[PDB]
């Protein structure tokens, strides 16, 4: 038995982009309140109250090759 | 028995664009409010107020090329 | 038994764009209000309130190859 595994990569992946700006994010910009009276609790609280997590993300290019090669044998 | 895997991939993936902006993303502008009284919770609690996990995501380019090679003799 | 699996890709994925710009999006303007009274809860509770998980994806390409070679002996 013979596997000649030979597999021949000449992609490319590519942008030009002349400008990039002007970008705007303003999450939660509106008031928030929160009230709580006589709650209970009798197992585990997980609690996020405000503006979290948000992301602004503006690379560049942002572009990906993902190349995946297996042999079972 | 013999195998020869020899795939040839001369691929573009590609892209121009003269300019990008002027993007303007505000979740949340408007008011949040939250009353809670006499709740009773006997297992666990998730909670998320507010303006949480928004994106934003301006990339230049953005391209992607997914590439899966698989043998099983 | 001899198997030659040789594909040849010459294929291209372009775009071309002039500008790309003066996008708006702006979730959760109106105002949010969640009066909760007498609630029971046995049970798991997951909770969202407010502006969550919105997405601006502005690429200036974006373009996509997707691409599988598969043999079974």
């Amino acid at each position: 038995v013979q596997i000649v595994y030979k597999p021949v990569d000449l992609s490319k992946v590519t942008s030009k982009c002349g400008s990039l700006g002007n970008i705007h994010h303003k999450p939660g910009g509106g008031q928030v309140e929160v009230k709580s009276e006589k709650l209970d609790f009798k197992d585990r609280v997980q609690s996020k109250i405000g503006s979290l997590d948000n992301i602004t993300h503006v690379p560049g290019g942002g572009n990906k090759k993902i190349e995946t090669h297996k042999l079972t044998f």
